[PDB]
């Protein structure tokens, strides 16, 4: 049987509330061991090793934990033979794709988390851990990038998003599908992601303490430049622009974003539109205004590529080629 | 045959001869904007030309740039009047393109402006052959011609054959059965939308209390959660007499109370089924009315 | 607190001490099948057992086997002339299980039960957080948790800490407002269901004819389009004095007339968003009534 | 410019009404000739030859017109650059599938069709036609096995189907996504099928002219026997359930299915169901019954694979291991 290391970061799935029914819970207050010992099954598929890196909502989940992830997971990458991770719903697709682009472990590694707190009626969270497990110790998980799975579900973790707010089926690849489907605790993998991840990435984590300043300003009706101004005052290195439709931008938010592109800030057109790519060649010159296309990527996770481009290159025009490869 | 009249915005749409089969077709250029650039005196002379020129036509449809259109369906669902049929169009492919969505997009929107079955649904969005009602209608695609859906709740009926099977109406009040009255307003409570993601920056939200914004929008993650920072400053702005709507950049299901924020606890209002754009729509016109966080959340349990 | 009772029938999900916390909880085994072995005769009774012990209770909840939930959702849907909730649930994983999904959806079908809102809106599905009515409802899935959808028109409400928003109501005429009463029937119109793909053999419709069946639902290809040999057997068993419903194999959409298929000159009915086994439902009990393919398609656009 | 092959076999994007309004048409009237003429910007990235192989409604697709296909791209491979196949919406995938097992041609195989005849207002037909080519003429469609495009967006043969009767939308891939979008004449490439497809096939259809007899019968409530039984009576090589839920089946129709498999008919269960895997391991002894589990596979599919496993083996065990590879 293979050794599976979980690292706890907290989330749902190690939350509570003094009620089973009500849907009242908090989150930081449950160890890893508690998570362990609620999945008993699980000594039947792997050796299960589990420490706690952090307790914390993901609502709280910040550039210092990606860092420490990443560096965690490439240092122990030889001392055990795949990681699951234990994390929050709310930003899980954020951490999924920033571990995609970072982790040089090429063994699996599998994200995990829960929609009900562990407390409640019907908690998803010990199936969903026993199927992380599953696929953690699969040796076709591997070289697949980092993994999302929830919900009888392998996500890779460039495409995959939540959809919904309270459903436990909330975790879908909404543009180009999961990669395999669970059942009976075997996996009939039909899809690897194309785009570059893991050791096939020049970005390196290893030694940085920090990462490149980058902000998410939302577009709509009668926009505010306030945000975009505040960012760029604070001299920040890129932002994104949740634009409307095709990545496009209210008027007021684009001369802000047109200015602070030509005085070196990388902007990057991504949108609100929970599908779909901001294109190049629609309603936006990019070339002319130094501005980078998302594609696939929605705002959130275009901060991630960001971030690490930032850390290469200001170039607009490398920034997007990174955003084609990645 | 019925008298309908086109209001045109601009957008993607912006020469159907088989229009004159179904009705009188009557068309006034309202502005000519992309819909990104769509702001509240749009909405306003909207709200007003359909609110004055009702008892002149039988149904109205208004042509919309559709990166926008959400949330002026949603702005004119609160704010008209009128029980006759409001529906609003847009095309995702140009009109010089093969295959342009536009031309059966409107003539099926005249269909809708044109049935009497239509009436007392509030304001409507007609797309890819489906009447999507304007509160829960939103744009789930940057480029598919399908991309309109009521994510929710679901669209109310198919048009096929140029007939509507109508199977459902929207129970939330909308038109004349809210108090929203716009005819003497100029301009609307500032209100302004921020997101959350890893890492989020406070200075967004800070912005937006130091202009003194009237109401406050937070993208939340997940069930409507907040960043720290952005939670400390919105938590402050919530009695600095800024209003704070909790909704979601998820998109869809409702953002909760009785999750991990106390709402009464912070003055905060949790938006429902309204994502972040929508819930701005109601959080603007709700404070025309009332900065009472309590009676806020009130009006977001009834439109 | 109501009085709920719980009508089982088996299935996937046959001790949930919380249900003491929102009603008194009495229970009646009618049957304990798997429901890929559902019945008219469970029908029947279901239908007598609901329509009798209707003033003794407050609402009713039915544990139901997923794989035909939604055919028996819908008889009980046209057949039950109580207007109190009316409320079905299962569960996709075994009560043996981890993170088993039963317990939950048995809580909330009694939340929904229990919810005077929930009163005259139809029989209702009650799954993963979700209210569905009986006519759209139908699985998507072959074992995931959120399986259970109304894919042409959406839920009815979501369910969240024991309370429902409801935003929507079935339009098409449910329990009190359908002439078909089966109080005093003991068994229902032998109705068959072919599929259409390529190369269709004729020979299943043909056994139908054969054993003269009262009518035959066509799970057609694209809008209810028929393989040539097995339109020309139907087009021969529409007048045999066999009724025949045109639906679809696709899973969402209405089988429209006035697309390739003239039904008219064939006497064939177009079913509507009734995939064939909803079809099959309304087209046995239309037949309880009329053989005219006229008045059938009139009862396919009323329920 | 590459060389492409338009091989036409009727369909709604060769369909006619005397309205552009009223959803009246018929189909089997207008020519490749038409199309094409329709779509002049086509010149622009391809020298196009279109033949006529039928002019039917798919819902009249049939085994014979299937063999004239494979021959047909087989035998014409490399005379040409690459093929488009317009079609009919109802039996697409079921032709897509047939292909994708049989076209020992690994450069693009690409079906295209529409849902608004060519006569109506907005007709999807011409964009969708262009953009069948644009996929056709991409080198990147090389490998991928055969091909549907269909608004905007490039599907693989195996997993699309038709998901609604009347949307310009209706193709998808609902299982494991599409392979790739089409925005402004390029695509971004991001799956590929796993599954193994045409030239990686052991399935020849050089010889036949005939495919093995398979039936499909649909399972539901008080579900009668005669259908299957019909086709026992008739000596048929293989039947395939529409099962109920996970594959399931009525009492009646179960038992007539363990007899026919037992004097060796190979019964295949599939499912009603749109989405998700006919398992084993579930409520159904397979290995007892002699049965083989559909998987992924939706009836009309399992059949096409079934036809094609029952030319090389009627044994239980070994079609359950083509319905697991292929």
């Amino acid at each position: 049987l293979p050794n599976i290391t979980i690292l706890a970061t907290g989330g749902t799935i190690a939350g509570g509330g003094d009620s089973a029914t009500k849907s009242n819970y908090t989150v930081g207050k449950v160890g890893v061991e508690n998570l362990v010992n609620a999945v008993p099954q699980l000594k039947d598929i792997a050796n299960v090793k589990g420490e706690q890196v952090v307790n914390i909502g993901s609502q709280d989940m910040n550039d210092n934990v990606w860092l420490t992830l990443a560096k965690k997971i490439n240092t122990d990458c030889d001392k055990t033979d795949g990681f699951v991770i234990t994390h929050g719903v709310d930003t899980m697709e954020e951490t999924a794709y920033f571990l995609d682009l970072t982790v040089k472990c090429d063994k699996p590694v599998v994200m995990v988390g829960a929609m009900r707190p562990s407390t409640s009626m019907s908690a998803d969270g010990p199936f969903n851990l026993y199927n992380a497990v599953v696929t953690a110790a699969d040796k076709a998980s591997a070289n697949r990038g980092v993994l999302v799975v929830m919900n009888d579900t392998v996500l890779d973790g460039r495409d995959v998003t939540t959809t919904n707010t309270t459903d436990v089926a909330t975790f879908k690849s909404v543009n180009y599908g999961p990669l395999g489907y669970i059942h009976n605790g075997k996996i009939d993998y039909q899809r690897t992601p194309a785009r570059k991840h893991t050791s096939d990435t020049p970005f390196d984590v290893s030694k940085l303490n920090e990462l490149p300043k980058v902000g998410i300003v939302y577009n709509y009706a009668n926009a505010s430049d306030l945000p975009a101004k505040a960012l760029v005052d604070a001299g920040y290195d890129g932002i994104v622009s949740a634009g409307v439709g095709n990545g496009n931008l209210y008027k007021s938010v684009f001369d802000t974003l047109a200015t602070a592109a030509k005085t070196g800030t990388a902007v990057v057109r991504s949108s609100r539109v929970p599908t779909g790519a901001t294109t190049q060649d629609a309603e936006v010159d990019d070339a002319k205004y130094g501005f980078v296309a998302s594609g696939t990527l929605n705002p959130q996770k275009a901060r991630v590529l960001l971030q690490l481009a930032l850390t290469q290159t200001k170039d607009p025009q490398q920034i997007q080629q990174i955003f084609n490869q990645y």
